[PDB]
């Protein structure tokens, strides 16, 4: 008891200041949540009406003596780019996919720090789980075939592309600005690798496993590339010349990933032509087919863009 | 042009104090972090420091005059209690499965408002798309009868029980306290429509159709109560009585949740007694008959351990 008595008596001296410290916390808690409910209302507000006068230019710009309509739609251009510029600080509501999973949680990370930090891990989950897919894909070709190990592979893709929809969906939320399209493409392959899980086993099966097993190898290994190119863009985008490693980076990188959409193209018309093979008999090819093809037409159409706007900009 | 400059001067007026406003509210912003930095690593000190005197006192229980030994152990109870509550408020590290999915974002919701809203939508979730489920699997049952239907019912199941997962362990890390089996629970049925997913069809399976779907549909229908169980408990809890209301709210459930424990032991059963028919020659029978009997070993085991709390207190 003697100790038992002793140490309670400071530990009760260290804990009193503890307990007023938590108390002032609360009240700077609370007073920030109102600056919070301002300082968001009254740029959404502002905003609106900007864009009303906006629209108002957009009515009068056939008014058209028309320089400082130039220069107030230049003026119009800055005032929407700085208010994008707070609100990407400020907490925003939670898009429509982060409603369904994840609820109503404020996920806006407030400080540069995290919205940089966030970045960073997201890719250092890109890499850590790709090596874990060319390992287990390499090993469904070559060394080992069965249908159990090739489920537990396709349930591994639905399970990589499903949670790389949540880790993006964020990113829109924090402020990025990630192309439409990406997070679009995420769940079609999603869709293929579901339709490939109820495929019978027969002759339809050992026809289509090399021509997509393969493809899922070279697809994995690609994406080791697109590391090097992003994080090495990333590190240097924190801090002319690079703007060169920009155009250069993608020099060597676009053979590769335009190799990748012509495959895809061509496993899309082996399942056509494995199809119309009156032998087939399986619904699940035609609905296999039209993923492939989609994928293809989106992918090589939207990698054109942004090289298009790379050149002109 | 007349009006596309008048509107600007005065709204610049307004824009100057929106502007100053946000630079207070990003000084607040970083001083409540350093709050939140300070007041986080004293309380996980000072907390690091009774245990290990908590410890000293668990070495020093059999050192036994000894009524303040008790009291003090009281202290220690009341003392680690305290320290409980308030690390609530405070922001707190991520788990394990909210560092692969969702990233390393806080998602604690620092007011009570927020943890309670939060929880109603947490079951207006699980209400929401239990009905999902009752038509789709009195459909599956009744009306049509495909590999393709069956297949979209499981695919929501999968989902259905992934997206669970997400929107609890957020709320054990927003401080709640759900027992340690419910979250397991909600792997093993995701593991069991699994194996399922990938079944091919034969005499195998128009043999453990009937005894599945149907049982979908009476967890399923359990679901809608235990919903105007909790419902009416969460209520009641924000506000004697109110633990009659408990007593008897559970003792009008507890015969339909032994009623289903029971029936998933017969659905185990009827696998193992399939699988050892020599017709039967699929993997997946064994695979998918223990989590069936998995799933019995711990609910109808769990539920008894909070009935036997209920009792005792």
């Amino acid at each position: 008891l003697g100790d038992c008595l002793r140490n309670w008596e400071d530990l009760q001296q260290d804990f009193q200041g503890i307990q007023e410290t938590h108390r002032l916390y609360r009240l700077k808690l609370e007073e920030l949540t109102k600056l919070q409910a301002n300082c968001t209302n009254s740029i959404t507000r502002q905003k609106k009406r900007l864009q009303e006068l906006a629209l108002v230019l957009k009515k009068c710009r056939p008014s058209l003596s028309m320089e400082a309509a130039q220069e107030l739609e230049n003026q119009m251009k800055e005032r929407q780019g700085l208010f994008f510029d707070m609100e990407a600080y400020l907490p925003k509501k939670n898009g429509l996919y982060l409603s369904l999973v994840l609820g109503n949680v404020n996920v806006t990370l407030l400080s540069k720090q995290a919205k940089f930090a966030y970045k960073d891990e997201y890719e250092k989950f890109k890499l850590y789980l790709t090596i874990i897919l060319i390992v287990i894909s390499f090993t469904c070709r070559f060394l080992l075939n069965s249908r159990v190990t090739d489920a537990a592979f396709n349930f591994l893709l639905v399970w990589y592309y499903c949670t790389l929809t949540i880790r993006e969906s964020i990113l829109i939320n924090n402020g990025s600005r990630i192309k439409g399209w990406w997070v679009f493409h995420h769940y079609v392959s999603t869709f293929l690798s579901g339709v490939m899980l109820t495929w019978p086993d027969g002759l339809m099966y050992q026809k289509f496993r090399n021509q997509f097993l393969s493809f899922s190898m070279y697809q994995s290994f690609v994406q080791f590339l697109q590391y090097y190119y992003q994080s090495g863009c990333l590190y240097r985008l924190r801090a002319e010349g690079f703007q060169s490693w920009m155009w250069r980076g993608l020099t060597f990188l676009l053979p590769f990933l335009f190799f990748g959409h012509f495959w895809q193209l061509f496993n899309a018309l082996t399942l056509f032509n494995l199809a119309r093979d009156p032998e087939c008999k399986e619904w699940q090819v035609l609905m296999c087919g039209f993923p492939f093809l989609l994928l293809f037409l989106g992918n090589f159409f939207t990698t054109l863009r942004v090289v298009h706007q790379k050149f002109h900009s």
